């Protein structure tokens, strides 16, 4: 009887489960019609790289074009330095909280093992 009382614990446990892990599902999905949150930053995010992306190419065209002294152009330079540096950082910690997530991901699927 007390097996029959594990089991019964255990499809209540598994069934909880399932509800839990398609919530993550959700919030590891993209182009969902009911995004997550995390969906809505992770198309955001690459757009705006695109977008940064664009006008760095454009800045590189425009080596050869003429100065209006005085301008403030190795003053905004720094400042634009500076913060991709911040994000290029960000974005290696990130990546590395990623990591942190497949490895949980990995101890999950030891225990789901039969």
């Amino acid at each position: 009887t007390r097996l029959s009382e594990i089991l019964d614990q255990m499809t209540t446990v598994l069934n909880d489960l399932k509800t839990v892990m398609d919530a993550e599902q959700q919030q590891l999905s993209v182009g969902q019609i009911n995004g997550s949150q995390l969906q809505r930053i992770t198309e955001e995010k690459s757009s705006l790289l695109a977008t940064l992306d664009y006008l760095e190419q454009q800045r590189r065209l425009e080596q050869n074009a003429q100065r209006s002294a005085n301008d403030d152009i190795a003053e905004r330079w720094q400042a634009i330095t500076e913060k991709t540096q911040h994000l290029r950082d960000l974005n290696q910690h990130n990546g590395w909280l990623l990591e942190g997530q497949i490895e949980r991901n990995q101890q999950a699927l030891e225990v789901l093992k039969p």
